[PDB]
């Protein structure tokens, strides 16, 4: 609340990377309704719900599952949505490795086309055919990647990608063994990348681009499904270290008012960084002689293509890109240590032994060496493709559906009266009539409508929005099943081993809460639990 909302939270990686190419993906103005509708309605009620469910039984994402044993297959369904996610999110901070080591030059190498890797239709602002093309992306396509024409195309490992990774493990790993630039100089830098970029010509076609609605895109349930996913990748929904990290507050703690202000800081920094993003598109637009829906490609590097462009025009350019590429690393760092210490707690509880818990060192180096060789083949000449593959299927739709199923295990199976009078314990208040009514209703049925509506509209051979070869989409729905197959698998091993009857007893014996629910603290079990 005002300390902490700031510092983090709110701004990341998750905020200044992925929201403005998957708004500019999306359509511009045509994503921001659906946006705001989904944050309103579908992300405000669960965050909530997660934090009390988190902050009433102190315990973490495993083990908070006592009341019902049955369902403990959606915290497993986090663990691999996360390892998913740790996989691809530590190569975006070693590209932001590649571009703070490149910025230690008197001038910056995406600045001007007479490089050898540029060709002829290069056309820079400082200072034939069609479709003149900016110096900033060339460096980022044909000399930082290298791009191959297919995602079959492996091609060679490209050795500096692989020693920033390396040195981003590294650093990850010894912080973990052993343990300013933190809300204001997020937004000190962000505002004066603001203020230079909307004085540009230009700048204003790009900001009405981005705000005006169109109205003939909102029966796709595409936009709908993928305003969700923002919303709740950018929130930490389904991720898991929601609940581990709400398991240390005080039990008598306001967690209402800080999911209120968390949320709403979120979604204006994700807000405050489109606005940066959208003005430099105009720009280029302008001075490029082209739309602004087609200047740019819908890829996972439109950040590395715009924010140097801006850097660029700014006096004393490469002691301003020093500061805005190291303080995203800072950003990476933060929520990769974080997601680490929870998967490592997650891991040596469940295994909980007296040999373990006393070799955690070893854990900890078996997990960072084996996300590292994970990650090699993204830094190929095929890594873009990759590293889009798992940002748009392994965790994109999972981590919704894994929440609306918590949501209607909560409510439905122990009872929305029973949870009704367990936030009146820690609050003194029960929970707002709104909440109640975006728990039981809203929330479910929107989530429901729109996954049903997503496959019924599917078989055009057009979602397939990159083309990708047959084998790819099925690897893709692979990987987007492994992690919502973990409810029903689960089930049904737990409901194979229930001491009972017919399969009419059996269900009714796992659902129960477990003997030991409740608040973790004897002065603090009074009422329906002394
Ligand atoms: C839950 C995940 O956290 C994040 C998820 C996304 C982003 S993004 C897309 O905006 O870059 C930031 C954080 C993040 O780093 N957070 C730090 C701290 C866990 C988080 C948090 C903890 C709480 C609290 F209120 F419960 F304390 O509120 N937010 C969010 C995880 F912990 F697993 F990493
Ligand atoms: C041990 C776990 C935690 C992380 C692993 C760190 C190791 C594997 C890292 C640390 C620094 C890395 C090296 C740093 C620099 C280079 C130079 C580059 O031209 C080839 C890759 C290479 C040689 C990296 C390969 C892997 C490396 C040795
Ligand atoms: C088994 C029950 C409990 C859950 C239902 C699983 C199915 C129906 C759901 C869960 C996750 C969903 C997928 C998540 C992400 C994508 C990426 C998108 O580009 C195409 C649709 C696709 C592939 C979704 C289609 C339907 C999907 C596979
Ligand atoms: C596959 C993913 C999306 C999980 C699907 C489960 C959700 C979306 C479904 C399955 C069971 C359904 C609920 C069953 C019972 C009720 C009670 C009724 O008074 C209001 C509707 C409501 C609340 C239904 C709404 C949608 C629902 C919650
Ligand atoms: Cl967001
Ligand atoms: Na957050
Ligand atoms: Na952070």
């Amino acid at each position: 609340e005002f300390v902490l909302t700031s510092v983090g939270y709110a701004v990341g990686l998750g905020n200044v990377w992925r929201f403005p190419y998957l708004c500019y993906r999306n359509g511009g103005g045509a994503f921001m309704f659906p946006y705001f509708i989904m944050l309103i309605f579908c992300g405000i009620p669960l965050f909530f719900m997660e934090l009390s469910f988190g902050q009433f039984a102190s315990q973490g994402c495993l083990g908070v599952w006592r009341i019902s044993p049955m369902f403990k297959g959606v915290g497993y369904g986090m663990m691999v949505v996360s390892t998913y996610i740790g996989i691809y999110y530590n190569v975006v901070i070693c590209i932001a490795f590649y571009y703070f080591f490149s910025s230690m030059t008197h001038v910056l190498p995406w600045a001007y086309c007479n490089n050898p890797w540029n060709t002829h239709d290069c056309a820079g602002v400082l200072d034939h055919s069609l479709q003149r093309t900016s110096p900033s992306e060339e460096y980022w396509r044909l000399y930082v990647l290298k791009l191959s024409d297919d995602i079959g195309n492996f091609g060679e490992v490209r050795l500096p990608l692989l020693g920033c990774l390396g040195v981003s493990w590294l650093v990850v790993f010894l912080c973990l063994i052993r343990g300013y630039f933190t809300a204001t100089f997020p937004y000190v830098v962000l505002t004066i990348l603001f203020v230079r970029g909307v004085t540009l010509e230009g700048a204003f076609d790009g900001i009405m681009y981005y705000l005006t609605p169109q109205w003939d895109k909102i029966l796709e349930a595409k936009v709908w499904g993928d305003a969700a996913s923002q919303i709740f990748y950018s929130l930490g929904c389904a991720w898991g270290g929601l609940i581990t990290m709400a398991s240390y507050n005080k039990f008598h703690n306001n967690c209402y008012r800080d999911s209120v202000i968390i949320s709403i800081t979120n979604c204006a920094t994700s807000v405050y960084a489109g606005f940066v993003i959208f003005s430099i598109l105009g720009f280029m637009a302008n001075h490029l002689g082209v739309d602004v829906s087609r200047v740019a490609d819908h890829g996972p590097g439109l950040a590395f293509v715009a924010y140097p462009e801006a850097l660029t025009l700014l006096p004393i350019s490469p002691l301003w890109s020093l500061l805005f590429f190291f303080m995203l690393i800072l950003l990476g760092l933060g929520t990769q240590f974080c997601l680490l210490e929870t998967l490592v707690t997650a891991i040596v509880d469940e295994v909980g032994n007296e040999w373990i818990l006393q070799k955690k060192t070893y854990v900890t180096l078996g997990v960072a060496v084996a996300g590292f060789l994970l990650g090699i083949p993204l830094t190929s000449q095929a890594g873009i493709y990759w590293l889009l593959l798992m940002d748009n299927y392994a965790a994109s739709f999972s981590l919704v559906v894994i929440s609306c199923i918590m949501c209607v295990a909560i409510m439905y199976i122990y009872g929305h009266r029973n949870y009704f009078q367990d936030i009146q314990m820690m609050l003194g208040f029960p929970p707002p009539l709104f909440f109640q009514i975006c728990w039981r209703f809203v929330s479910p049925a929107i989530i429901f409508f729109i996954l049903v509506f997503t496959v019924i509209q599917y078989q055009p051979i057009t979602y397939n929005h990159y083309q990708y070869p047959g084998w790819a989409v099925a690897i893709g729905f692979l990987m987007a099943l492994s992690s919502v197959l973990c409810i029903p698998l689960y089930a049904m091993f737990r409901l194979c081993r229930t001491d009972g009857d017919t399969l009419l007893q059996r269900l009714k014996n796992a659902t129960k809460p477990s003997r030991d629910w409740g608040p973790a603290l004897l002065e603090h079990r009074t009422g329906r639990y002394a």
